C-alpha cells in the first residue's frame, strides 16, 4: 500500500494519477501551486499512441465531445497551392485517432477523471512544493500554501510533474544549464472560422525567410455548431526578431504588432493569414526553449514527468503526448516491482532514452534548415 505524491496537476500530472488509478496503485495526492485550476493554453496534439492511453483509461468519448478527429496535414506553398498532403489519424492507419484539441479543455477532462475517480480531496490546489528531502525510505516535502503558510508533507514516492519550471528537476539537478533556446520565436492563438477546410485538415507553410505557419481547427462544440476554432502558430527566427521577452512562460501575453510584420507580404489566395492573426481571440508568445539531454532523471523515490523530464520544442508528437505515455509507463512499471527505487529506475531507463533521442534529433533538424535558410 504506497503513498504517492504528484508535484503538478497539469496534464503530466492528472494523467499520471489517473494511469496510477487504473493500475491499481492506492493512494495518490496531487500537489498545484495555482491558487484554482484554469483552463489556460491553446491548441495541442495528441498523437494516435496518446488518444489510445487515454482511451484505455477511459476519455474516449469525452475526448470525442470536445477534441478534433484531424484527418489530414497538407503543406502548401507561398501561392497556396497543397505541395504535400498526408493522411492522419485513423485514416492512416492507427487504430485511433490523433486529437486536436484546446489544452485547458483537455485539462479539465482530465481534472474532472481525477475528481471523480480518487475523490475531490486527491487534487490539493494552491500547494507549491519548495523543499524536497529523502530521509530513511521516505520522501519529506516543504510546501507552501494560499496567503502564505507553509505544510510540511510525507511520500513513498515523489513523482515531478511540475512542468518548465519544476521545482523537482531543480532539486534533482542543480547543476543543470538554464532552458536552452532553439533560436525561433512562437506565437500562438485561437481564430473563430465559420468553415476552415473540412474541419479536420491541419495547414502548414513557410516563407522563403522560414516563417512558418501550422493552422488546424480544434474544437468539436464549435464544429457541432457549423463553425471551426482554428488554433494557429507562428514560428519566425528570433534572428529576425530581437529579443522579446526576459521570460519563458506558457502564459505570456503577444502583440499582434509584433507577428503581423512577419506574415503581412503572403498571398495565399484561398487562406489569408492577415485576418487569421487579426481577428484572433488570444495571442500569446512563447521563444522556443529545451532542455539538454539528461543522463539521468531520478534518485531514490524521486522521479520526473512531463516537461519536468523532458522538456522540448512544442511541436508535432511533442508535449502532451509524452507525458500521457510517461505516466502510463510509470503506474505500470510501480505495478511491477515492489521495490519502489528499482521500479523508479526501470520507468526512466524505458522513457529516458528516447527522449533523448527527440531532443537531439528535433535540435538537428532545427539547425539544417535554418542554415538552408540562411544562404543566399
Ligand atoms: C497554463 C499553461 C498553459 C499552457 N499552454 C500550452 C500551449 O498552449 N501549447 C502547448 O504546447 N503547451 C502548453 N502548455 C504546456 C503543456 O501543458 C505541456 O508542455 C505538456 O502538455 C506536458 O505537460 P506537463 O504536465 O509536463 O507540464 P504542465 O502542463 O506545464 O504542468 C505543470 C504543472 O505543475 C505546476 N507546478 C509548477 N511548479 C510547481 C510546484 N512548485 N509545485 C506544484 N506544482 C507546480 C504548474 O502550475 C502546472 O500546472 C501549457 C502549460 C500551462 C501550465
Amino acid at each position: 500500500p504506497i503513498d504517492i505524491l504528484i508535484a503538478g496537476a497539469g496534464i503530466g500530472g492528472l494523467s499520471c494519477a489517473l494511469a496510477l488509478h487504473q493500475a491499481g496503485i492506492g493512494k495518490v495526492t496531487l500537489l498545484e501551486s495555482s491558487s484554482e485550476i484554469r483552463p489556460l493554453g491553446v491548441g495541442i496534439n495528441i498523437q494516435p499512441a496518446a488518444v489510445e492511453a487515454l482511451a484505455e483509461l477511459g476519455l474516449g468519448p469525452a475526448l470525442a465531445a470536445t477534441a478534433i478527429p484531424t484527418h489530414e496535414l497538407r503543406y502548401i506553398d507561398q501561392s497556396g497551392a497543397t505541395v504535400w498532403s498526408e493522411p492522419r489519424g485513423v485514416e492512416a492507419g492507427n487504430a485511433y485517432p490523433q486529437y486536436s484539441i484546446h489544452r485547458g479543455e483537455l485539462q479539465m477532462i482530465l481534472l474532472a477523471a481525477v475528481r471523480e475517480r480518487l475523490g475531490q480531496q486527491a487534487v490539493r490546489t494552491g500547494l507549491g512544493v519548495e523543499r524536497i528531502e529523502e530521509r530513511d525510505g521516505r520522501v519529506l516535502i516543504g510546501a507552501r500554501d494560499g496567503h502564505g503558510k507553509p505544510q510540511a508533507l510525507g511520500a513513498d514516492v515523489l513523482v515531478g510533474a511540475d512542468g518548465i519550471h519544476s521545482a523537482v528537476r531543480a532539486h534533482l539537478h542543480p547543476d543543470q544549464r538554464p532552458l536552452s533556446h532553439g533560436g525561433i520565436t512562437m506565437w500562438r492563438g485561437v481564430t473563430e472560422f465559420d468553415r476552415f477546410l473540412d474541419g479536420k485538415t491541419m495547414i502548414v507553410a513557410n516563407d522563403e525567410h522560414w516563417s512558418r505557419l501550422v493552422a488546424y481547427p480544434i474544437s468539436a462544440r464549435h464544429a457541432a455548431e457549423g463553425k471551426s476554432l482554428v488554433n494557429w502558430v507562428c514560428m519566425v527566427p528570433s534572428a529576425a526578431v530581437g529579443q522579446l521577452d526576459n521570460e519563458a512562460d506558457w502564459n505570456r501575453d503577444g502583440r499582434l504588432e509584433d507577428v503581423l510584420p512577419f506574415f503581412a507580404d503572403w498571398d495565399l489566395g484561398w487562406f489569408d493569414i492577415r485576418d487569421l492573426l487579426t481577428r484572433n481571440q488570444l495571442i500569446l508568445q512563447y521563444p522556443m526553449v529545451d532542455r539538454d539531454p539528461l543522463p539521468h532523471w531520478g534518485r531514490g523515490r524521486i522521479t520526473l514527468l512531463g516537461d519536468a523530464a523532458h522538456l522540448m520544442y512544442p511541436m508535432g508528437a511533442n508535449g502532451a503526448s509524452q507525458a500521457i505515455l510517461d505516466g502510463i509507463e510509470l503506474a505500470a512499471a510501480l505495478a511491477r516491482n515492489a521495490d519502489v527505487a528499482a521500479a523508479l529506475r526501470e520507468y526512466e531507463e524505458a522513457r529516458r532514452p528516447t527522449a533523448n533521442k527527440i531532443i537531439l534529433a528535433n535540435r538537428e533538424r532545427e539547425k539544417e534548415e535554418w542554415a538552408a535558410a540562411s544562404r543566399p
